[PDB]
RNA sequence: AACGCCCCGCCGGCGGAUGCCUCGGCCCGGGCGGCGACGAAGAGCGCGGCGGAGCGCGAGACGCGGUGCGGACCCGCCCGCCCCGAGAAGCACCGGCCCUCGAACGCAGCGCGCCCCGGCGCCGCCGCCUCGGUGCCCUGC
């Protein structure tokens, strides 16, 4: 022992393994390419 | 004087009483007694062919689908429907979609992380896995 200090031990650590799924069916969002673009801007400056 | 001011017989203003009317209030009785981590109540911001407030709705947005009933309209301009079903207005139930804050849950409030595969809040109960103790013992050494 070198070192005059208690400290927690090192134990296992697992990972998540859920029984059943938390989102069954895989949604869309806004980012879609067609929808994320609306409408060109028309004026004499463009 | 005459004008001005103040008092009768007609006509005009200004104002809004009165009378009549009201899809509103107030009282009494009866029923009901049902919200939420499967994300509530509340807030913000968006959504209409021409669209400000309110209602409604949520990037599937002024609504989508199913099953029944209904049977000619759709407040403006348009578009649509028209028929022994071919389907406008309406009504009931059921299935889904459901942006940001909020008990509000990776941190923070509009910025930024960890992670290796996708995901990353707290407290409790039960169960399991991995461990600590000069606690009570035991064995071997
Ligand atoms: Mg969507
Ligand atoms: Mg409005
Ligand atoms: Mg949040
Ligand atoms: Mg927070």
């Amino acid at each position: 022992r070198t070192n005059v200090h208690f400290f927690r031990p090192k134990t296992l650590v697992h990972k998540k393994a859920p029984l059943y799924p938390r989102n069954p069916i895989k949604k869309g969002s806004w980012d879609d390419p067609c929808d994320l673009l609306r409408y060109p801007i028309k004026t004499d400056e463009n």
